[PDB]
């Protein structure tokens, strides 16, 4: 996972997005909103956000369905948009259907191995924090954003060890967003730098961090 080989996760999750809404009359609307892709690189913490705009289901059916192919287009967009020296090796899907767009869209990529895994790699808590929440929220078009997910981790901490603390991140605050929150600010100081996206902590409070978000996912 953290060889020379360049390596994209991508998450399809959170692309079509809606609201639901009983009426006075007592049916239910369904209402798009704005939604996103992760394309999420392990080794080095980068995250394309490829945000969705609801523009794009205009006319459109079964839009759950064409989401995944959506996502699918979008990433070999993406890939077109790179030099052939930053284009991925494997890309690895927490998603089953996404392998046929995948597969079907990437034709002109043979180096590209697609593959698809039963990890539990929840980018859907992104949204959960504000950062990513409102970006997405607000867009009045389609947009691509860069992140770096590790923030200054690597500085210290391998590629391995960042990837297991983002996942347990990402998995606690899916599982618990309000309690998640409380571990991840042990201090009444703690704060979260502007251009970071997880707090700055101490070597001991991550540790302790670590130990009880784990914790927190195996309570459920
Ligand atoms: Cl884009
Ligand atoms: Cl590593
Ligand atoms: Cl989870």
């Amino acid at each position: 996972l953290f060889s020379n080989q360049i390596i994209w996760f991508v998450d399809d999750t959170n692309v079509y997005r809606v609201t639901i809404h009983k009426t006075f009359e007592g049916n239910l609307t369904t209402k798009p909103i704005n939604g996103a892709i992760f394309i999420f690189n392990p080794r080095t913490g980068q995250l394309f956000l490829k945000i969705i705009h609801t523009s794009v289901w205009a006319g459109q059916k079964r839009l759950g369905q064409l989401a995944k192919w959506k996502t699918a287009e979008e990433v070999a967009a993406l890939i077109r948009s790179l030099p052939v020296e930053e284009q991925p090796k494997q890309i690895i899907v927490t998603a089953k259907g996404m392998l046929d767009p995948l597969e079907v869209h990437l034709l002109d990529f043979p180096n590209i191995v697609i593959k698809g895994s039963e990890l539990q790699l929840p980018f859907q808590a992104c949204l959960k924090v504000e950062k990513f929440g409102d970006l997405i929220l607000k867009a009045t078009e389609p947009q691509m954003v860069l992140f770096n997910l590790y923030d200054d981790w690597l500085k210290t901490i391998s590629s391995y060890t960042a990837f297991s603390r983002l996942i347990l991140i990402l998995r606690a605050l899916h599982v618990n967003n309000d309690r998640a929150k409380v571990i991840l600010k042990p201090d009444k100081t703690t704060i979260t730098e502007p251009h970071h996206i997880w707090p700055t902590l101490t070597d001991e409070e991550w540790i302790k961090v670590e130990v009880q978000l784990k914790d927190l996912i195996l309570a459920d």
